[PDB]
RNA sequence: GCCUCAGGAUCUGCUUAGAGAAGGGGGCAACUCCAUCUCAGAGCGGAGAAUUUGGACAAACUUGGUCAUUUAGAGGAACUAAAAGUCGUAACAA
């Protein structure tokens, strides 16, 4: 009917802020630089992507707060994170060392 | 009972196959991919009990027939038997 394509409409609208958390934080490593470290750029992105595959949507809105918040300056929120992650027993500090 | 003609309860796999949507990914108006619980619907199958066509092997039973060996029998004709039964004295002596 209609009413299950306005469904797919919200679900996909949904999907939508789930998405672009994700990727603009996978940008992030690239709009505030690799901070001297483009020989491990790849560590850093992969790092990353562990941050945001162990978080919630909530804090990752807010990281994004924060990530907008200072443009050049997205690597402390990275640690800071980092350091709720290793805190919070989900993830282990040898995979973040570099933050942590 | 065995071998074959069938038979198909039942069970399983593969390819899709269309749909619901879970859920994620990427261009971010589009679209695409990847998983999932479900089933229409299609073949490809494979194993497959009960039952069943025909064949041969054929126990056992019935029917006679036949052989072999025992066995009943009124009655009959015996033969033998046994210290003195009766009739005659055929034979040994020409």
């Amino acid at each position: 009917a209609s009413a299950k394509a306005d469904k797919k409409k919200a679900k996909e609208a949904a999907k939508a802020a789930k998405k672009k958390n994700k990727r603009a934080i996978r940008n992030s490593a690239k709009e505030a630089d690799y901070f001297g470290d483009a020989d491990k750029a790849t560590t850093i992105d992969e790092q990353v992507g562990l941050i945001v595959d162990s978080l919630n949507d909530e804090e990752l809105v807010s990281t994004a707060d924060k990530i907008k918040a200072n443009a050049a300056g997205a690597k402390e929120v990275l640690k800071e994170s980092a350091k709720t992650i290793v805190d919070s027993g989900k993830l282990p500090s040898s995979l973040l060392s570099y933050f942590v």
